[PDB]
């Protein structure tokens, strides 16, 4: 039938929210009180793709935008993009493999491994209000693990 999709929040396990830094770039910061309604909400779609208990293929598009976080090659690297898509045929089951992503459960926090890029993982700097991106490093400065909110 249909794709099935839930509204949600994230946040790096430094408790940065993400916004938009422009029309096709997140940046991760320090937000709470009356500021909280920048940060983005995601429609996560749970996708065609390789599963187990604790790897859940997923795709993340921006509620109610026609747009979703990609990986490909740029200036020869692995690279995250926002990415606009025709709306009259996303999200759906089989997305293409730029989109999806592992939703790993690691230690009671989430990591987002690009499917299309073996251990490449979406991440944050330490810094605030710097781009979310695609690194190929964990256990280093750069953050790779989040929290997720389930919101109406
Ligand atoms: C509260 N927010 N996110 C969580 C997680 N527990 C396991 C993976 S993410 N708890
Ligand atoms: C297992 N995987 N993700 C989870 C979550 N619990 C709270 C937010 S996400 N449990």
């Amino acid at each position: 039938a249909p794709v099935r999709s839930l509204n949600c929040t994230l946040r790096d396990s430094q408790q940065k929210s993400l916004v938009m830094s422009g029309p096709y770039e997140l940046k991760a910061l320090h937000l709470q009180g009356q500021d909280m309604e920048q940060q983005v909400v995601f429609s996560m779609s749970f996708v065609q793709g390789e599963e187990s208990n604790d790897k859940i293929p997923v795709a993340l598009g921006l509620k109610e935008k026609n747009l979703y976080l990609s990986c490909v090659l740029k200036d020869d690297k692995p690279t995250l993009q926002l990415e606009s898509v025709d709306p009259k045929n996303y999200p759906k089951k089989k997305m293409e493999k730029r989109f999806v992503f592992n939703k790993i459960e690691i230690n009671n926090k989430l990591e987002f491994e690009s499917a299309q890029f073996p251990n490449w993982y979406i991440s944050t700097s330490q810094a605030e209000n710097m781009p979310v991106f695609l690194g190929g490093t964990k256990g280093g400065q750069d953050i790779t693990d989040f929290t997720m909110q389930f919101v109406s």
